[PDB]
Formats: structure tokens, sequence, C-alpha cells
């Protein structure tokens, strides 16, 4: 029975990211309670920056650690780690407090996804069954993005402050009792061959050229999330419910095209599936600055969503296949490169996002985007089979 571990990853990548997104509307009235006592400061930016940051600088160590010793013991070390630090966060009453446990969360967090994937591609050893479970596995990560911040505002209404982190942690201690009943971390447990290192795959094109499609659609989501509002509220003097409403269609299709497209990418083909991807989300994301309500609002941010969704669910389990067709089939350091590549795009995106849209304006971030994507598309015909 090798569903358990499916299970155990899904729930280890959903309540990372429950965490990661739940942690962000309730920080801002906290902090300006606690300093009475643009829509990022220098300091708030930091609290959301930081989770990504560790966790991209993290994520190659932990690409060898696994071949040292295994993968059980680095996701149970995650587990306790992100425990304690969700503990700690939930304690927490001080700026520094909040770094260190946003920081620690990013470590289990490298920990646990890139051991899972990792072990997922080692248990699920057929290529189209792989793709199959890769599917489900990311859906779980769109699922969290999903149903955090809802849950956050309805526990720190009803209940308190206290009440989601309490919550969350217990779910952590579910799932770390489940690990034991299953994994059973016992000893240390060194791999059959060696890892082919780093500096060899990132000199492989086909690799670059996956990783950067990733990247690249998904940096377009990462700058697109934060500006949208501030234009909008300019430009239509929205109320403060559209604000959130108008961006519901991104994450549902997200969620549904992961889903779907997990098994329905290895039928069209997996090179086919990235480049209408691409230029799907590049065309969505030129065709948005010319909307007036939400109305104009609601297809764009669906093609996008959609588009995301193709791209990553067809192009995770490619990596995999890379690796297993020209190099030592260890999975871990190339999805730490994987993993860098969702990283690097939620990490500097706020930043370089606001910064770009005060400088130029928000249309001409939006065209310089949709471009860059378009023009990527065609790299993606490199990645067929020979046969």
């Amino acid at each position: 029975s090798r569903k358990l571990i499916l299970f155990i990853v899904f729930l280890a990548l959903l309540l990372d990211n429950m965490l990661l997104t739940v942690v962000v509307p309730i920080i801002p009235s906290y902090l300006y309670s606690i300093k009475h006592e643009l829509n990022e400061n220098v300091q708030v930016g930091l609290l959301f920056a930081s989770k990504a940051t560790v966790q991209l600088i993290t994520n190659p160590f932990i690409g060898l650690l696994t071949n040292r010793i295994g993968y059980p013991i680095p996701i149970f070390a995650g587990f306790c780690i992100m425990f304690v630090s969700t503990i700690m966060f939930a304690f927490s009453s001080s700026y520094a407090f909040l770094l260190i446990a946003r920081s620690l969360q990013g470590i289990g967090s490298s920990c646990s996804s890139v051991a899972g994937m990792g072990m997922l591609a080692s248990v699920y050893t057929d290529d189209e069954e792989r793709g199959n479970v890769m599917g489900i596995a990311l859906g779980g990560l769109a699922m969290g993005v999903l149903v955090g911040p809802p849950f956050g505002s309805v526990l720190y209404e009803f209940v308190g402050k206290t009440a989601p982190f309490l919550v969350l942690a217990a779910l952590v201690l579910l799932d770390g009792a489940i690990q034991l009943f299953v994994l059973q971390p016992s000893r240390v447990q060194p791999e059959s061959q060696k890892g082919t290192p780093l500096t060899t795959l990132l000199k492989d094109p086909y690799i670059l050229i996956a990783a950067g499609s990733i990247c690249f659609a998904n940096m377009g989501i990462a700058m697109l999330e934060p500006a949208l509002p501030i234009w909008m509220m300019e430009t239509m003097c929205s109320r403060k419910w559209q604000l959130g409403v108008a961006f519901l269609p991104a994450s549902i299709s997200y969620l549904i095209g992961t889903n779907i497209f997990g098994i329905l990418a290895h039928k069209m083909g997996r090179w086919l599936c990235a480049l209408l991807g691409m230029i799907i989300v590049g065309v969505s994301i030129l065709c948005i600055p010319f909307a007036k309500n939400i109305y104009g609002l609601i297809a764009p941010n669906f093609g996008v969503g959609f588009a995301i969704g193709m791209v990553d669910s067809s192009m995770m389990p490619i990596m995999g296949y890379l690796v297993d067709l020209r190099h030592v089939s260890v999975y871990g350091s190339v999805y730490a490169i994987a993993d860098v590549a969702f990283c690097m795009g939620y990490a500097i995106g706020p930043s370089a996002g606001g910064a770009i849209a005060k400088a130029i304006g928000f249309p001409w971030l939006m065209t310089i985007i949709g471009i860059i994507d378009i023009l990527f598309a065609p790299l993606c015909f490199f990645l067929r089979s020979p046969p």
C-alpha cells in the first residue's frame, strides 16, 4: 500500500501553504495595533519575503542530505520544525520572534516539500502514474493557498488570535502521528548510488528550459497578486469586497486545472501542454489592463490560473523523466531546483512588482510580463521526445 505516502505528502504541502497564506491577512492588523499600542511597508514585506528566501537558500542542502540519509528522517524533522515554529508564532510577542518563526517555517517547508516530492518520485516509478500522482499532490498546494485566508479570518473573528495557529498545530500533530504510524523514521539508511551534483545538472539545457518555464509562468501571478488591488482602487474606486472577490477565479481555476491536467497532460503531450500554457498566460496578462469593472477581470484571471496550472502540472514529471533519461536516477537534487523555481517566483515577487509598477506603470508591467511569456513559449518545443 503506497497511498498513505501520497496522503502524507498531500497533507504536508496543504498545511505548509495553509500556514504561509494564513499569516498574510492577520499580521498587518496586529502590527498596526502594536504600533498604535502601499499594501506593504519596509518591514511588512519582509515577513512575507523571508519564508520564501530561507526556503530558497536551504533547498540545495536538503537536496544532498536526502541522498546521505534517506527521505523519512528529513520528512519527520520537517514535521517537528514546523510544529515548534507554529507554536512559537502563536505565542510570540515581538517582531524579531515573528522573523525567526517565519524562517523556521521556511526551513521546515523546504525539508518536507523537497523530501516528499523526492519520495513520491521514488515510490511511483512509472511515468504515467508519476504524473497522475504529482497532479494530486500539487492540487494540495493550491488547496491551501485557496482556503488559508478564509479559515484565518473566520477563526480570528470568532475565537481569538491564537485559535488558527493552535488548530494548525493540532493538525500538524495528527500528521506527525500518521507519519510515525507509517514511515517510522527509525534508523539512518544511506542511499544506494551517487547523486550527479547540481553543477552537472545546472549545465543541462533541457532542465534549464523546464525550470525557466516554471519560474516565469509562476512569476506572472506572483507579481500580479499584490499590485492588482492598488490599481483597481484607483481606476474603479471599488468597495472593500470587490477587491477580495476579484481574485477567486484565479485560485479556483488553478486548483481545477492542476487536478485535471495532471492526468490530462500525458495524452496531449507535456511539451504541447506547456507551450499552450505559456501562450495562454501571456495573452491573459496582456489582456488584463483593458478591463473596466470586475466583470472585465473575471475571464483573464481564469485564463491566468488555468494556464499556470497546466504549466506546473505538466513540468514537474518532466523533471523526473529528464533525470531518469540522462543522468543517475535520484530525485532530491532535481526537485531541489524545481522548488527553487517556485520560491524564486514567490520571493522577489511583490518587491520588484511594486517597484516596476511605481516606476513605469501597471499596463507596462503587464505588457512586459506577457511579452516575456509569449517569447519564452517557443522554447518548450525542445522538450519533445525524440521518438
